[PDB]
């Protein structure tokens, strides 16, 4: 099964990937909602989730380059408002909201 | 419990930070069969969650708890060299103590 646990501190998307690749995770990838309430229950405050669309606009995948098929975006997400938001995070209500990868939130990793 | 290993070797202030920034510690088998799955997730030498910092020879978890089941590998715990407080898990699964302040791989333990 995959086990999920969250950070303490906040911090950038490349920084996020590289803690949970420490402990040879990844970071979280909801495929459904039960997963998704699976980190819900780990997260405290917003979080990072392992799905970017980075590669071509408006296509979300993993941090595999995986095209993802489960979304659970927040009512106008995503918006990819400004300069731009290329990376995902998990609200506090378990919705999501795509936000720019230099901002800095909690993460969630993944193992299994 | 989940055991995960570190692919990167660090001193023991560092690698209680790694376990602790995703709310786990540092990996204490309490009997042989933790002790089997540490040795099993650890592909090197790896640090385990005991000290004697407190109280020589006087070995405990992290949070101060006197551990009961220990596999010492033959001749330790020595405390050589300037001393060695810290513990780390051999690849054949017997511990050495070790100085804190040398770098091996960390396994973390989770709940
Ligand atoms: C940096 C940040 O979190 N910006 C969010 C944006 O992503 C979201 O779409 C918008 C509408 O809810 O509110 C904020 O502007
Ligand atoms: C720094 C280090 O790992 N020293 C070890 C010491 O802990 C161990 O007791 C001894 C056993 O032969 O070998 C080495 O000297
Ligand atoms: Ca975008
Ligand atoms: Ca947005
Ligand atoms: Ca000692
Ligand atoms: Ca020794
Ligand atoms: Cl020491």
């Amino acid at each position: 099964k995959k086990y999920f646990m969250s950070s303490v501190r906040r911090m950038p998307l490349n920084r996020a990937k590289a803690l949970c690749s420490e402990l040879q995770g990844t970071v979280a990838t909801p495929r459904n909602a039960e997963e998704n309430r699976a980190i819900q229950n780990v997260a405290k405050d917003v979080a990072f989730l392992g799905i970017t669309d980075q590669r071509t606009e408006n296509v979300f995948e993993d941090l595999t380059g995986n095209r993802v098929r489960y979304t659970n975006w927040n009512e106008g997400e995503p918006n990819n408002v400004g300069s731009g938001e290329n990376c995902v995070v998990l609200l506090t209500n378990g919705k999501w909201n795509d936000v720019p990868c230099s901002d800095s939130f909690l993460v969630v990793c993944e193992f299994s």
